[PDB]
């Protein structure tokens, strides 16, 4: 069952140009309002030698404010959940892939993910930890038989205001037959802050019709 306040427990295994790491933490949010707040900690391989922002979109479209009349692929996937796979191509040739499975236990969501990045330039802003925040984005969601494809142009804001461009493509897969939505868009705003050694993330996400 899906509560007005839902918790999550997170575990990620990942590596970026040969540096292995693990991250764990907890989240809370209102899935019907598309709001969530996360508290994450690097549990292995810390401190990270790269900007945390390249990981942050890996850390659940159940937290999306959907219109009443638009079929909600992600909330329909419950209680079993859904999984997704994503490619991330940066304008400087760096590439990353990520996967996650969203499931339930007695306490709330279980979010298990992996991340693999390569060819981030040694003297570039990611490896020099110059990232600040992603721009708010507009992700196009396209139904294809029983799954969803998402495409979104992402722009990492660096210190000083320059943006680093990346293209994100995602395949979302429910574990069962659900009612498919039309092509639509999800507007995202992901914001990163810190509390000591804790990485904090806040996402707000709203689905909208085209036209």
């Amino acid at each position: 069952v899906l509560k007005e306040n839902m918790k999550t427990t997170y575990h990620m295994d990942g590596s970026v140009d040969g540096h292995y790491f693990e991250i764990e933490g907890e989240g809370t949010g209102n899935p019907f309002k598309g709001e969530q707040e996360l508290k994450l900690r690097v549990t292995k391989g810390g401190p990270l030698p790269f900007a945390f922002d390249i990981l942050s979109p890996t850390f659940n479209r159940v937290f999306t404010d959907y219109p009443e009349d638009m079929p909600d692929y992600f909330k329909q996937s419950l209680p079993e959940g859904y999984s997704w796979e994503r490619t991330m191509m940066y304008e400087d040739g760096a590439t990353a892939t990520a996967s996650a499975r969203i499931s339930l236990d007695k306490n709330g969501f279980v979010h298990k993910s992996t991340f693999h990045g390569e060819n981030f330039p040694a003297n570039g802003p990611v490896m020099k930890k110059k990232g600040v925040d992603w721009e708010p984005s507009s992700e196009t969601i396209t139904p294809e038989d029983g799954i969803l494809k998402g495409d979104v142009e992402m722009f990492l804001v660096l210190e000083g205001g320059q943006r680093l461009k990346a293209l994100f493509q995602t395949t979302y897969k429910a574990n069962k037959v659900v009612k498919m939505p039309p092509r639509h868009k999800i507007e995202h705003r992901l914001v990163r802050s810190e509390d000591g050694e804790t990485i904090q993330l806040q996402e707000h996400a709203v689905a909208k019709y085209f036209t």
